[PDB]
């Protein structure tokens, strides 16, 4: 996943996204608060929105958005990312500009 | 809930916890990412750990507990082995 | 100051000191009675002894101790704390075991 | 120097930088070739760039950069690292994202 950057902190990922200044800039990183979980981080109007991404026991991927709403599950994280490029998936703005480096 | 601080930002919350300088200091604040969700924020070894409360989202493999009252959730997380990095120890109330 | 723990109440700071069970354990906390003043709190024989610590208009620091004790002023609070690790300074026992976290 | 990681190998250092996937990610490690010399290691477009950093006869620090570059010397290694956060210092990309842990 070119947008996944392991071994970077929340602060680094936010500085990078903020530098882009583009709505829908995004990256994936490791959660610092919960080992084993990931954070899908999205810039919108100068603020970073962070959504927890995790795998089920059998390996399916989902993002936590509104509480208590049925999630969509994906075999592959790239398919999760693709789905969240569309509107009304539950994040503040669609994923549009991947931070790959 | 005495440790709940509404309206304040993540940065304000983190500064408050860092001002305590104690492992296990904690507060509750509003999520900036998901409206209507809260964040249970805990200081440990100089780092803030944030757990969404919305029940608390903790380490996978932990039996999720549910509480009628947030004050009873807070009390439960004052004990070990609840899925957060260190038990809740010192409330930041004001 | 590593022994300074802001934004915690008297009750919380005293419970923490008592948990250590060590004579000469100490911390510095915010006064809840007078904004801007601090409380140097020392455990001795199961009780907490509290001494007000404040900074003057000139930046100097001093502690209110036993009466009849010559009041000492310090440029820096860290130097006040070090001074009170020595014997015969007007507190119940010298500062010995800093509560730092 | 928070980006300094002693007692780690070239291999460990490079694996860690590559994992970040961010241009300008950097760390300082021990040279395995020359005891007491260091290596400033920087990720850029998928490649690790390694610049030797050493202290002189009389205690100043410098990095070996591109030929032709006017070599700067530093009393403090943190000031060396700050200078190399700017462009046109002789390395392939400025230092941007410190690997601190």
């Amino acid at each position: 996943v070119a947008v996944y950057h392991g071994k970077i902190s929340r602060e680094t990922g936010e500085k990078l996204l903020l530098a882009t200044g583009l709505d829908g800039s995004y990256l994936l990183r490791d959660s610092e608060s919960v080992p084993g979980v990931y954070c899908l981080c999205v810039l919108y109007h100068g603020y970073i929105y962070t959504y927890r991404v995790s795998q089920t026991e059998t390996g399916s991927w989902s993002a936590e958005t509104a509480p208590g709403v049925h999630k969509r599950y994906f075999r592959k994280i790239k398919n999760l990312i693709s789905a969240f490029q569309k509107p009304d998936q539950g994040i503040v703005i669609p994923l549009q500009y991947p931070v790959e480096k």
